[PDB]
């Protein structure tokens, strides 16, 4: 046989292109996922995520509540948060033991798979009652941010998109709905008729996961680089795996 | 210039109306939101709502155990509760200390933004294990019920829609959805392919709410008035912000 | 008049065949139900059931974390329980008292109503982080299983139709979502612009049910059997009630 690494017959070479083209690309098909993921980065140096995989379209939405702090088994305080939910809600509406709640997220970075189209993000970043902009008689249920989001670019590639926004002011009291449609460059609508059935299908088969990973290098080690996701960390280091037309 | 009040030129005044003209519209155009409110009304006095704000339809659903009450942080005793669930899933098939739960709702109300068309409006009020009518092969998915829904008036405009049922019996253990679409008195179908999969994202955005007050007084001035919507009291007192046409 | 069961006049007995033909093929309608049952069963005997009773079309969508065993109101050592999900989100990646946990499924059963065409049904079975198919980018959001769906027959009807997996071995660590569409022998697609906007609210109004049964014969006893819902034991016996042309 040829030397490997020495001319055209190298089909080991070709095929391991060949394979992670396949995969960069099926992910881009109709066929493929579009990904969506929520992180809330908490005081104590922790990081809930929220993610969402599905068929077509993917999607995220939040409360005020339902983005703070949760440590499983631990204290948590919970009749205090309860009346630092009451006091956000409306101002003096409370009376928890404390100023600041911990609890609060101090910034929220949203990460799409590459197999999103930009221009079809969407995002309600309400206040604490769940309202998009302080009254619902004046309020666009969504913006549309899209020109907002970063490429993560890896060895050139796209390997995702990120738009990052920090909350350090006290009045950063948000609810939160991210979506975003799956590429299609094709004229044919897969929410048309012929397909209709299996978009709506799709809401069903969604897969939803959470977990509060306790800093940032774990989400990194144990849940970004693990399972090959797209990712941009404090200090703007980007992180996924190129795949198109490498080996 | 002229003096306030007194001609065609006080700008202020007409700019002020427009302001209002324009809320009331907005929210009425396909533009805008439309918001459910579910209150569940326990014996302690005390009320949850559940709020879901979106473009072009809403919705919330509900099991026996979501609508229960549930104090945040004290003591709700939980394992005689489950039993409660079961023996209210089925008749003796639990063994709780109680033969009725005062987290039982005592009574629903559900409210529309102003923005609902009421002849979409669909409920489906369950038995305590999610079937609609007894047996699911007997089982409507839904009732219409917009011709129940009395209007909320104040000051001779329309601020929102109410349908309210006590639940006063041993027997009234309920689950609940409801549903309804915004008015659209356009020949253009939100949901045709043109805009279906902003619909679908739409399903995404839509904002979620939950808390339990503890009582309608605080309901009425920490929630319902601070945030402009509308309610109905106990004693049949209306609550809303007229707008339309008006200072 | 004539004598019970002796002619064509028993108005008694015709009207009885009548009311359960109805039931069956109402549910057949578009105007019917289609309901799916997700069952995981625990080591230590309980089964938790998750069901969803919606028009048109049905699903459930469940994490691993959310598959577990949570015994309400007694001891689930939540602590040792989160690092478990660590340690089975990313190996050796957290730290707790167990090898095993007894709150992992030990086997899922999937059933549906008749109501569903069983070439509609979608199954996303995916690892403990919520991927398909390890990961993303190779990732079809779901695989089309209806050819390993048994029919439970009664009395020669089908009376649903069931699809089992056991779990286990230690690496038998899922998120799993299930999608069925309600049978349409007709042209009319339901999810056209004509009726596309009810199968949004229908998505709103599906009506959803969990518990945890302490057993099988507690689950076929207070569960299956009181509400007319089809089933298959461990021993491989149906249970469901026969009603096309039926006394
Ligand atoms: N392209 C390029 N890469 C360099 C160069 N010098 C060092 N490198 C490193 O080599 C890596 C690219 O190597 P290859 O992937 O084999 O080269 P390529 O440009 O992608 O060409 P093909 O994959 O064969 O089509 C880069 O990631 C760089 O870190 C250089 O001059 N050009
Ligand atoms: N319309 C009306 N309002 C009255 C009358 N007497 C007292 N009011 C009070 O005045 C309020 C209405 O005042 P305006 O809003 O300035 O009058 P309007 O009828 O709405 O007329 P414009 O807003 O100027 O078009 C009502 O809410 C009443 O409570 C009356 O005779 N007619
Ligand atoms: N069909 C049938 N059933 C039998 C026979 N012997 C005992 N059975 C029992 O009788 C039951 C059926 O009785 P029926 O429902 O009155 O008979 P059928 O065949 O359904 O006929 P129709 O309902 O009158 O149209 C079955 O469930 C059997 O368990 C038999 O020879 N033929
Ligand atoms: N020294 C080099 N000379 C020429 N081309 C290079 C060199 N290093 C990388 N490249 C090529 O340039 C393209 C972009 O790769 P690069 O490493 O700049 O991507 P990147 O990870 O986005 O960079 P950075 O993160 O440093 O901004 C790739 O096609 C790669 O093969
Ligand atoms: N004394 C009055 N004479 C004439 N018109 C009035 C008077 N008070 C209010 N109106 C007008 O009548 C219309 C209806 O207002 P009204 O105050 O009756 O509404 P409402 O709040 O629904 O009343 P209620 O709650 O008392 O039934 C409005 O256009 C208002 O300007
Ligand atoms: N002894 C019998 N002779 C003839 N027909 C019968 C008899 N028993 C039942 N049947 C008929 O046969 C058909 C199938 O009924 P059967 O009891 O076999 O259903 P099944 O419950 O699926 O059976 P199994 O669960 O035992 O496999 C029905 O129409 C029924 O009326
Ligand atoms: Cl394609
Ligand atoms: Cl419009
Ligand atoms: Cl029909
Ligand atoms: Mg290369
Ligand atoms: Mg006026
Ligand atoms: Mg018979």
């Amino acid at each position: 046989a040829d030397v490997a690494g020495t001319s055209n017959r190298d089909f080991r070479g070709r095929e391991q292109r060949l394979y992670n083209s396949e995969q960069y690309n099926y992910n881009n098909s109709l066929n493929g996922e579009v990904s969506l993921w929520v992180y809330a980065y908490y005081s104590d140096g922790s990081v809930l995520v929220r993610n969402c995989n599905s068929q077509y379209k993917v999607g995220i939405s939040e409360c005020f509540k339902s983005l703070k702090e949760v440590r499983v088994g631990q204290n948590n305080d919970p009749y205090d948060e309860q009346e630092v939910n009451n006091g956000v809600y409306y101002p003096n509406g409370g009376e928890p033991t404390k100023f600041h709640s911990n609890a609060k997220p101090r910034a929220i970075q949203i990460i799409f798979s590459p197999s999103v189209n930009v221009h079809t993000i969407k995002m309600a970043k309400g206040n604490s009652v769940s309202i998009p902009k302080d009254y619902l008689q004046r309020s666009h249920p969504w913006e549309a941010t899209g020109v907002k989001y970063r490429k993560i670019h890896v060895d050139g590639e796209i390997v995702g998109y990120s738009h990052y926004f920090e909350l350090p002011h006290e009045y950063n009291s948000i609810s939160l709905s991210v979506s975003g449609v799956h590429k299609n460059p094709s004229s044919y609508n897969v929410a048309a008729p012929h397909n209709i059935m299996d978009v709506f299908q799709s809401c069903d088969l969604a897969l939803k996961f959470s977990n509060r990973y306790w800093c940032e290098l774990e989400l990194i080690n144990h849940y970004i680089s693990a399972y090959a996701y797209p990712y941009l960390d404090i200090n703007n280091h980007k992180y996924g795996v190129p795949l198109n037309g490498r080996q």
